[PDB]
């Protein structure tokens, strides 16, 4: 029934990826708990070039976007870990570990100067959906990159967008459509034409009205997830996209395009515009309620819950009304939680400045995995392809 899981972890400090094999109940900080079966680093390219985003294509292949400005295609191989003898002068179970080789890459994908009008990095590396990929930047580039018939990467296109970009979420709940936004850069919907040779802007949000002291409410959306389209009777001459976003001034803002370009709610999640980043849909019983790009598979905001993080040490759960549901890992997380991801509905992947990779059960809120990796963490994928061979 219970076979070890396989984590790949972006290790910022040494610009590398670690594979970690471990069961549930693993805690490196408690010597009597299960320890990991295996932990090794791979592909260390240094701090200058740390991994910004990963995507795993399959057991055999993944694609990496790095802060050197470089997207790499990575072949993953497996072999059984041989169980060797300690003292030298038998046949027991074995597990799959990985070897990672870069087969091909693409370069010079940042524009540092385009930001001076602070420094570039990737904020999306998604499939467009199946061998074509989006890799977008803060400088406001949207590169389209394909795995060619020859198995090498080629750049189909580099489309301009308004800088700076915090995120670039593709719509995939039913035309290539995506949202994007950033500091003082209003959420825009964009249609890219199926040849990938151009894009058109189709929607731009409007700011909310001024506040009680008649002062402008600043704009900084940080992350966004689509809901399904508004049900029933709809105006012609207007789009029908629904989406919610978290801002860097502690907003949960909700949008329908049917309603209009202003959000129909911009709720303050926390006091004093406490800065936030990231946004993960989840259902409180651990149900998988999202598309493969994390968009919420529902047509009302009412059933929406999100997980976001502040820049201190906390990981907050909120409902679609801004009502706090609780913190995750309040006793264990001591550093800014740089990466969270809800995996298959029921697990929260977490890692940040405190150098521990963690896995929480969304439903019980229990810590299932704690593994110290000695490095700040900015990404994790969980795999569940472990082979066990018995003798």
């Amino acid at each position: 029934a219970m076979g070890s899981m396989r984590l790949l972890v972006s290790c910022v400090d040494s610009g590398s990826i670690k594979e970690v094999l471990c069961n549930i109940g693993t805690d490196t900080s408690v010597q009597s708990a299960l320890q990991p079966f295996h932990v090794a680093p791979h592909l260390a390219e240094g701090l200058k070039a740390y991994v910004d985003r990963m995507w795993v294509i399959s057991e055999d292949e993944a694609i990496l976007a790095r802060n050197s400005g470089v997207v790499e295609l990575v072949k993953i191989s497996k072999h059984l870990k041989e169980n060797e003898a300690l003292q030298v002068d038998d046949d027991l179970p074995k597990f799959d570990i990985s070897e990672f080789e870069i087969t091909s890459s693409v370069s010079d994908l940042f524009d540092d100067a385009k930001l001076e009008s602070l420094v570039d990095g990737f904020v999306t590396l998604c499939p467009i959906k199946n061998n074509t990929f989006v890799a977008a930047t803060k400088s406001g580039l949207l590169h389209i990159i394909k795995k060619g018939e020859d198995k090498k990467l080629i750049k189909l296109a580099s489309l301009g967008l308004k800088a700076p970009v915090e995120f670039l979420q593709l719509y995939d709940l039913e035309k290539y459509i995506f949202a994007y936004g950033g500091e003082e850069n209003l959420i825009k919907l964009v249609e890219i034409d199926s040849s990938f040779q151009s894009l058109k802007q189709i929607w731009e949000a409007k700011n909310v009205k001024n506040d009680r002291l008649d002062m402008r409410v600043p704009v900084w959306p940080m992350a966004l997830r689509f809901l399904e389209p508004s049900p029933g009777k709809t105006e012609k001459g207007k789009l029908n996209y629904q989406f919610a976003a978290i801002t860097r001034w502690s907003h949960l803002t909700k949008y329908s395009t049917q309603h209009g370009r202003k959000p129909f709610a911009q709720i303050d999640l926390l006091p004093n515009r406490e800065p936030l980043s990231q946004m993960e849909v989840f259902d409180a019983k651990g149900e998988n309620v999202v598309s493969s790009l994390g968009n919420f598979q529902s047509e009302t905001f009412n059933e929406l819950n999100v997980i976001t993080t502040d820049y201190k040490k906390n990981v907050f759960k909120f409902d679609g009304n801004g009502r706090m549901l609780g913190k995750v890992g309040r006793d264990d997380i001591t550093g800014s939680s740089t990466y969270i991801h809800v995996h298959d509905g029921k697990y929260l992947l977490q890692g940040g400045l405190d150098r521990y990779v963690r896995i929480f059960d969304i439903k019980t809120n229990k810590m299932l995995v704690k593994v110290y990796v000695g490095s700040r963490i900015n990404f994790i994928v969980m795999l569940d392809d472990v082979e066990i061979e018995m003798p």
